[PDB]
């Protein structure tokens, strides 16, 4: 149910058995057509001033970094951390970027596995 989801997200501690289906989600996003914008940090020498304005930059190499450092203890840390990489995306750039358009692309495809991740832990 949707009461256990939320309730497990914000409070469960994130098991081993947590972490596999974490790397199964990160690796999902990594395969992702849409994903060629944020599988490594943004190039300084692309984007001016990126590092000026973005203050807490995110890429799915870093957080698969601290996937496997077990980084996270909170369901929320996790998807915190995910959801700067199209939040930040989405700030920098104008919304007819195709940079943009990945953001939108993949963070649906995100909140799908999400959604599933959540449901596979509450059973
Ligand atoms: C997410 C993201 C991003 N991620 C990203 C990461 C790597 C690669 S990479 O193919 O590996 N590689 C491309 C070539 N580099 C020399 C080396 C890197 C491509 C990427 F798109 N790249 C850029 C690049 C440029 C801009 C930009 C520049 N000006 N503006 C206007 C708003 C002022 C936007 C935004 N960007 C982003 O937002």
């Amino acid at each position: 149910s949707m009461s256990t989801e939320d309730a497990m997200t914000v409070l469960t501690p994130l098991t081993e058995k947590d972490y596999e289906g974490l790397k199964r989600v990160l690796r999902s996003l990594q395969a992702h057509k849409m994903a060629w914008p944020f599988l490594e940090p943004v190039d300084p020498n692309d984007a001016p001033d990126y590092y000026g304005v973005i203050k807490e930059p995110m890429d799915l190499a870093t957080m698969e970094e601290r996937v496997q450092r077990r980084y996270y203890e909170k369901l929320t840390e996790f998807v915190a951390d995910m959801t700067k990489i199209f939040d930040n995306c989405r700030y920098y750039n104008p919304s007819d970027s195709p940079f943009y358009q990945c953001a939108e692309v993949l963070e649906s495809f995100f909140v799908q596995k999400l959604k599933g991740f959540k449901a596979s832990r509450s059973h």
